[PDB]
């Protein structure tokens, strides 16, 4: 179905660019389930206010049997272009990170470099605006969590460790390098992400 | 004088182990100046309450012409052993990090590995207790700041980015790996560190 969702995102893209209602409706239908198992990890997601319109959106998916990645985007800053950016990320984000790891001999993710690539992708898709974005990577065996924020606020709790991040440089500008990085080793974590568009909660545990 | 201070720390160590008043008096005299230039960086330090007794102590020094490192230790958790640990770190911390970089082909610091080494050093110096410690690295040309906390709270402000960290695992236990890491690229930053023992402020700018 994720494979099938990728085909509808590719085939219907032009129709979604010209129909904001349809694009927003599909974006709401593509939200993660409340709980799932990804790469031997329990993953729980919920918006902290029950709403019908997309504000802060999230996607999370496996990169291999043993690691996963996620992105979180505030679509309200760029309006329709923000919704389209979320749909574009849903189609290509995981594949872009998988390609970068395929060129890294030890599969050590460079989320800052990925954000630079996403910035270029948004330009080449003709999606101007500002896109507050948070990207994360987790490996179930190494127990390593990596977080990079570009314009979003976030709290990370691992029990022994607590971090609050508030980055003010969203994606969408020409020459910003996004190099803040939080790396944390943990077996479980709870993360809350928020911006103007809303606030969500994402938690992870071993299966 | 820093070279000369290293010789008195080595020669008088045994006398300081047996005289807590002398050890604490020397520790207070070894605090950083209010402002200095280290590795082409302005460095400003102040305790946020004017006090005579050591609580949260800091040292910062160059690793080369272009980078520097610092540590911050709450000496009140282990009492006299905490004061001694600070004196031991003042003597050896910079040299230990310089040796680690000499074995890394690109001089990429591993502050988590350094903390593991410091934990072993405290054991071999026969200094039991708990030692809340924060270590930092900054490179003036790459503009990269790295922070790792083991039991201390800290806020980092770079203008575009703000981070609050509160780690609960101080040094002194047997088998803790210390792997939280904040990496941030910035030209200037202001950092406030605190624990039970007190609170200090450290800021950096280009010279």
């Amino acid at each position: 179905s994720r494979v099938e969702e990728e085909e509808r995102l590719f085939r219907d893209w032009d129709a979604m660019v010209d129909n904001p209602a349809a694009a927003a409706k599909l974006l709401q239908e593509l939200q993660p389930p409340v709980q799932q198992v990804i790469s031997h990890c329990r993953v729980n997601y919920r918006q902290l206010v029950a709403a019908d319109k997309p504000g802060l959106v999230l996607d999370i998916a496996a990169l291999s049997e043993n690691d996963l990645a996620f992105y979180c985007l505030d679509v309200t800053r760029a309006g329709h272009n923000g919704v389209l950016a979320a749909l574009l990320l849903r189609a290509l984000f995981n594949g872009l990170l998988q390609e970068q790891l395929a060129h890294q001999n030890q599969r050590l993710p460079e989320l800052g470099a990925l954000l630079k690539q996403v910035n270029h992708l948004l330009r080449q898709a003709n999606l101007p605006g500002q896109f507050p974005l948070l990207v994360g990577y987790y490996h179930r065996e190494l127990k390593n969590l990596i977080l990079v924020s570009a314009g979003l606020n976030a709290t990370l709790n691992t029990g022994e460790h607590q971090v609050q991040i508030s980055n003010g440089v969203p994606l969408g500008t020409l020459g910003n390098a996004y190099l803040n990085q939080l790396s944390q080793r943990c077996d479980a974590w709870q993360c809350q992400i928020w911006g103007t568009g809303g606030r969500l909660r994402l938690m992870l545990s071993a299966e």
